[PDB]
C-alpha cells in the first residue's frame, strides 16, 4: 500500500496490493499457479487488501474497453474462477463484500467497465464447472433455444441491485449502453409492460390536476361560483403541497445523484420549481400582494410545459424529446451567447447615435434591443428615418446587423442542428431506454405515503446441483430465441 | 370528397345556410385530390412518396409539442391580460391566433403600456418566441433533412408498388 | 397437432405436423431418403396435415430472411422436388 500503488489521479498503477493480485494483473499465469499449490506456504485466493478489493475486484478495476485489455481480463477472470473451484469449493468468490459493499459484478457496473460486465452477466461453461455459470439452456427442441439467465443481485427485488447501480450510481458518460446489452434488456421491457397502467394513471392524474389548475386560473376575479373557486383553490394548494413533498422526498433519497448527473433527470427539478411556485403564489394570495398573478401564471406555464415528461412512454416521441434535449444542450447556447453579444453591441450603438434633432425610435437600451429582436423574427422596420441627418450611418449599421445576423447566424444554426440531429440519431434510442429504465425503477417503489410491495422477477428453476450435496436452486429469467445459425453448428 | 359533394347538393334542396361551407370544402378536397394522378412519372411520384413519408414520420410529433406549448402559453397570456392601469388577448381564441402569427412571422411583439404587467407579458412572449421559432422550427427543418436522406433509398420501390397497384 | 406444434403467438415451433415434414425442416437428409423408399411402409410425399399445409408449404412457413435459413430452405426444397420427380412423376407437387 503506497502512493504509487494506491489508485488516485497521478503517476500510479493500482493492481490490488497483493502479490497474487500483481501476478494475475500482469498476465503471468505461470506464477499464479505456483503461488496457490506451493507446499510451503499457499496464498489464500480470498485475501483482501486495505481498500477491501480482492483479486477479482482488482481485475475489474484495471479493466478497460480496449479489446486486448478486455480479452486479458476476461481470460484471467475465467481461469482464476476455475482454479478457485478446485481449491476452495465450499465458498464462492463472486459473493465477496467490498468495504464500500460491492461485488465484482456490481463493481464493474459502477466503474463503467462494459466488456467485463457483459461477459460476467452472460457467461457459459462446459460440463465441468457447470455450477459456475450464469446463462443456461433448458430445452433446445429444434432450432429454438431457451436461455436461463441468472437473476442474482441484478433484479430490483434486492436492496442494492445492478440496475439501481447503473441508474443512480454510475457516473460514466455513456452509461446508457448497459441497459440495452443482454439480460437487463428483456427484463426492463417485461417490467415496463406491467408498469404501463400505473404510469398512465399518474399521467391522467397530473392532467386532471392541471386541467383544474387552468380552469381556476381562468375564472378568477380581477354564491355558488365563489364556492367552486374556493374549492378549486384549496385543491390546487393541496396538489402543490403533494408535489412539493414528493419532489423533496425524491431529492432527499437520491442526494448523491445530482452531482453525478446534473442534467439526466432534467424534470424533477422542474416539477419541484413548479410546485414551489404554486405553493408560493397560493400563500402569497393571503398576504394580498400584487405579484400573485405573475407567479400563478409562471407556475401555469411551467406545469403545462411539464407534460413533456410523460411523453417517454412511446417509441416515437421519447426519442423526439431526447433529440430536443441534445439540440438544446449542444447548439443553442453558443448561438445565444454570440447573438446576445452582437445584439447588445449594436443596440448600444443605435441608442447612442439616435439623438440628432435635424416620439423617436431607439430612445433607450430596451427599445433598440426590441427592434433588433423584431428584425430577427421577421418584423424589423428597416426604414429611412428622415428626422435626423445621420440617415446613412443608421441605415448602414442596420444593414450590417441584418446581414450577419439574419443571413449568417440563423442559417448556420439551421446547418448546425442538421449536423447534430444526424450525429445523435444513433444513441438517442439507448438514452430513451435508459430514461424508461429510470422511470421503471422509480415506479417500482411506491409514493412518499405508501410503499409498494416488491414483485420478484423470474422464477425458481432446477439448475444443476451443488457439488457437495443435494441440488441447489436459483432464480432465473427465461428467454426463448429462434436461431438457425446456432442450431446448425451443433450437429 | 364524393360524399361531401353529394351531401351539399342534397342539402341545397333543404335550403340550409351550411351549403356553401360544404361545397367549398368539397372543392378544396377535390382540387387536392389531383395529386393522386401524379404517380405516372418517375420524377413526381417519388416526390409524393417523400411527401407522405415526411407527413407520417416527423409532422405529428412537432404538431403535438407545438399544440401543447401554444395552449400552455395562450392560457397564461389570457389569464394575465386583465389589469386596467379593445385589448389584446381577450379570449383563448385571440391569444392562440397571436401565437400562430408569431410562428408565421407576423407576431406583434410590442410593449403594451396599458397594464403594469409589461415585464411579465414581454418575458412570457420572449420565452415562447425563443423556444418555438428558434428551436422547434429549425429542429423540424433538420428532422426533415434527416428523413429525406433516410427514405431516399426505398422511395423508388414504394412508387413501383403504387404503380403496380394502379 | 398440439399447442406446441400449432403455429401461434407463444413458445411453439411449427414444422408441418408430419414426420417427413419434421425430418425435412431439421436439415436431416439421411432420414428423409429412408422414409421414402423403405420397403415396409413408404411415406407419401403429397401428404397433408390438419392445417392443409404440405412438406413444401411447411418449408415455406419456417423460411426467414436470414442467409443460412434461406440457404437451408432453398436446398431442401430443391432436393425434395428432385426426389418427388423420381417417385411420383404423374403428379406435380407445386400445384
Amino acid at each position: 500500500c503506497g502512493r504509487f500503488f494506491q489508485k488516485h489521479q497521478g503517476t500510479c498503477f493500482y493492481f490490488g496490493e497483493l502479490p497474487l493480485s500483481l501476478a494475475a494483473c500482469t498476465k503471468q499465469w505461470d506464477v499464479v499457479t505456483y503461488l496457490l499449490e506451493n507446499p510451503h506456504q499457499p496464498a489464500s485466493l480470498e485475501a483482501t487488501d486495505s481498500l477491501g478489493n480482492t483479486v477479482l475486484h482488482a481485475l475489474v478495476m484495471i479493466a478497460d474497453n480496449s479489446p486486448e485489455n478486455s480479452a486479458l481480463v476476461i481470460h484471467m477472470y475465467d481461469s482464476l474462477l476455475q482454479m478457485g473451484a478446485r481449491l476452495c469449493p465450499t465458498v464462492q468468490l463472486e459473493d465477496i463484500c467490498n468495504h464500500q459493499g460491492l461485488t465484482p459484478l456490481k463493481l464493474a457496473a459502477k466503474e463503467g467497465k462494459i466488456e467485463i460486465f457483459r461477459h460476467i452477466l452472460q457467461r457459459e461453461f462446459s460440463g465441468l464447472y457447470q455450477p459456475l455459470s450464469r446463462k443456461f439452456t433448458e430445452w433446445c427442441y429444434g432450432p429454438v433455444r431457451v436461455s436461463l439467465y441468472d437473476l442474482s443481485s441484478v433484479d430490483s427485488w434486492e436492496k442494492n441491485s445492478v440496475l439501481e447501480i447503473i441508474a443512480f450510481h454510475c457516473k460514466s458518460p455513456h452509461r446508457h449502453r448497459m441497459v440495452v446489452l443482454e439480460p437487463l434488456n428483456k427484463l426492463l421491457q417485461e417490467k415496463w409492460d406491467r408498469l404501463i397502467p400505473r404510469f398512465f394513471f399518474n399521467f391522467a392524474c397530473y392532467l386532471v390536476y392541471m386541467i383544474i389548475f387552468t380552469i381556476v386560473a381562468y375564472h378568477q376575479p380581477s354564491t355558488f361560483g365563489d364556492s367552486m373557486l374556493l374549492l378549486g383553490h384549496i385543491l390546487i394548494l393541496l396538489g402543490g403541497i403533494y408535489l412539493l413533498l414528493g419532489q423533496l422526498w425524491y431529492f432527499w433519497r437520491r442526494r448523491l445523484f445530482i452531482w453525478i448527473s446534473f442534467m439526466d433527470s432534467y424534470f424533477e427539478i422542474l416539477f419541484l420549481v413548479q410546485a414551489l411556485l404554486t405553493v408560493l403564489s397560493q400563500v402569497l394570495r393571503f398576504v394580498e400582494t400584487e405579484w400573485y398573478l405573475p407567479l400563478l401564471v409562471s407556475s401555469l406555464v411551467l406545469g403545462w410545459l411539464n407534460l413533456l415528461y410523460y411523453t417517454r412512454g412511446f417509441q416515437h416521441t421519447g426519442i423526439y424529446s431526447v433529440m430536443i434535449q441534445k439540440v438544446i444542450l449542444r447548439d443553442l447556447l453558443r448561438f445565444l451567447l454570440v447573438y446576445l453579444v452582437f445584439l447588445f453591441g449594436f443596440a448600444v450603438a443605435l441608442v447612442s447615435l439616435s439623438r440628432e434633432a435635424r416620439p423617436v425610435p431607439y430612445g433607450g437600451i430596451l427599445d433598440a434591443s426590441l427592434e433588433l429582436f423584431k428584425f430577427t423574427i421577421g418584423m424589423g422596420e428597416l426604414a429611412f428615418q428622415e428626422q435626423l441627418r445621420f440617415r446613412g450611418v443608421v441605415l448602414l449599421l442596420l444593414l450590417a446587423y441584418v446581414l450577419l445576423t439574419y443571413v449568417l447566424l440563423l442559417n448556420m444554426l439551421i446547418a448546425l442542428m442538421s449536423e447534430t440531429v444526424n450525429s445523435v440519431a444513433t444513441d438517442s434510442w439507448s438514452i430513451w431506454k435508459l430514461q424508461k429504465a429510470i422511470s421503471v425503477l422509480e415506479m417500482e417503489n411506491g409514493y412518499w405515503w405508501c410503499r409498494r410491495k416488491r414483485h420478484r422477477a423470474g422464477r425458481l428453476l432446477k439448475v444443476g446441483t451443488k457439488g457437495d450435496g443435494i441440488p441447489d436452486e436459483r432464480w432465473c429469467f427465461r428467454v426463448e430465441e429462434v436461431n438457425w445459425a446456432a442450431w446448425e453448428k451443433t450437429l
